[PDB]
Order: structure tokens, then C-alpha cells, then sequence
């Protein structure tokens, strides 16, 4: 399954960190903008749960976590959490 | 398999990390006349996105980013191409 980090690109820097952290982890990835992307919105605003933006989304709709939790799976290592939930 | 019925997706081809001479104002100014004409549309990140970056480096005929690129492959044409072409895109885009 593909692996987004999505975005605001008109979110702040944070970007830039979610960006790193996936590729030291050898994860593939593209950007989504929410700012034109409807897809993204829809999936966003229907299970961020008002998390902020960033974040990581598997897939059309599998909303992994928001930048603050990617954080915490990359100090436990386990950002892999994104593979099997 | 693919969903039928429905428009091509637009995408304005760029690089997000710029490098590329103006590349960001240049974004801008398509993001704003792709806008001017209704057309819907989403960013491609040649700096992440692999398959923009082998299709622009196919089609672009040593054209620089940012362009506009339908579907899968059809490049329509670069930031000056489109500029050129404001007076009707939709016809380029739809009709076409």
C-alpha cells in the first residue's frame, strides 16, 4: 500500500521532519496537499479526530498517526506500525 | 482496474524543494490560472513522486518545471506553454 505524509503547503516545517523520518526508516513515500487535494481532505477531516496537521496516511483512507505520534513510533522504532496498524 | 466515467486528474508537475530556476513562483503562477479556470488540480513532487520524475523526463522535450501534466502521461505543457495559452485551457484540457 502506498504511504503519504499529508499536508498544507499554502502545516509548517513539520513536514520537513515527518520527510526524514520516513526515509531514515526506508519508507517510500509521496506528499498530500490538502490545500487542493479533496481525496485528502475527506480522509483527514473524517478520522484526524482533530489531530493537527501533519501527518502519515496508508492507503486511500488509513489514517496512521499525526506528526506527534509518528514522533513517538520513531523513538520506539516502531514507526513499522504503519504496515500492520 | 481503473474507475470509469469520470474526468482525467490534472496535475501541476514541480518540485517542491525548488533548485530548479523560479521554480516556486512559477508553481504559483500555474496553481493560479489552473484556478482562473476552474480546472481542479493536484501537485506532483518530482523530488519524491518517481513516476512524475520519469514522465517529465520523457515527454518534457528539455522543457523546465513546473508543467501541467493529464492523466497518467499527457504533458500539455510547461509553465510558459500554459501561459501562452490563456484565453481558453478547458479546451485544451477537455476537448482534447
Amino acid at each position: 500500500e502506498p504511504v503519504y505524509i499529508y499536508t498544507s503547503l499554502a502545516m509548517i516545517p513539520r513536514t520537513n521532519r515527518l520527510s526524514t523520518i520516513l526515509t531514515a526508516n526506508r519508507i517510500p513515500f509521496t506528499y498530500r496537499d490538502l490545500g487542493t487535494d479533496d481525496e485528502a481532505r475527506k480522509v483527514w477531516k473524517t478520522f484526524s479526530k482533530g489531530r493537527s496537521l501533519p501527518g502519515v496516511v496508508r492507503g486511500h483512507n488509513d489514517l496512521i498517526g499525526n506528526w506527534e505520534e509518528i514522533e513517538e513510533a520513531n523513538e520506539d522504532y516502531k514507526l513499522r506500525e504503519l504496515i500492520y496498524d
